[PDB]
């Protein structure tokens, strides 16, 4: 039940947050319906505002890989690269 | 060739700008396959900072309404009604 605990931190980078969020996820995942749940769902609303405001435009349904695409540098100086 | 210089405002809504972009593309479209690269590349060359973070995070051949979802809101305050 740690899961629900699992929130990313300010200036966490997102593929920080989903190594740890995955990591207690496979331990202690109780069905494989409710981990799919997790992974679309309580993944968003644990990130931070930066990334759950990214995440949040991705529409329905995203993929771990579009989710990791789209926060890259997302919270700090990173993403800027992205316009140039 | 005035599609070139369609740019989105710094405050322009997403929308507005893709509603502009489009009506010149309709009018003055060479080919189809010209109006395909118009769409998911200049589109998104063409749009503010804001906006264009947004655009290059959603990875490869996103559709317009992908593209619309994603940036509703994006460049002003009305994008933090999603954390809420």
């Amino acid at each position: 039940t740690n899961i629900l605990d699992i929130k990313q931190g300010p200036k966490e980078p997102f593929q920080s947050y989903v190594d740890r969020f995955y990591k207690s996820l496979r331990a202690e995942q109780t069905d494989p319906a409710v981990k799919n749940w997790m992974t679309q769902t309580l993944l968003v609303q644990n990130a931070n505002p930066d990334c759950k405001l990214v995440l949040k435009g991705l529409g329905m349904n995203p993929t771990l890989e579009e989710m990791l695409t789209a926060c890259q540098g997302v919270g700090g100086p990173g993403q800027k690269a992205r316009l140039m």
